[PDB]
């Protein structure tokens, strides 16, 4: 169970990238240290690669979350794109979390 709040942003990749970028700025402006587990940082305070396959997601997610807690992040945004079933895999491997439609 990660200490940080977990937010999964799902939808087509194009929309997810825009939504995550938006959320990071919002969280930062509010004073929250934010981390992103995805395909890129979107300029978050912390970043950890999610993986590009369902198998990689299942393998890296918890390692990523441990990294985030060790870093003291307040909120972790997990990229959940529709393409290649990454978002579904994220939710499957995922205590409590929020889901945001991109």
């Amino acid at each position: 169970a990660p200490n940080a709040e977990v937010i999964v942003v799902e939808g087509p990749r194009e929309k997810v990238k825009g939504k995550i970028t938006e959320l990071v700025k919002e969280l930062k402006e509010r004073g929250k240290k934010v981390g992103v587990i995805g395909s890129e940082s979107y300029n978050a305070d912390e970043f950890f690669f999610l993986g590009s396959s369902v198998e990689e997601v299942a393998k890296n997610l918890f390692k990523a979350l441990r990294y985030m807690d060790k870093a003291g992040v307040d909120v972790v945004i997990a990229e959940g794109v529709e393409e290649r079933g990454l978002g579904l895999a994220v939710m499957n491997r995922l205590s409590g979390y929020k889901i945001v439609k991109a």
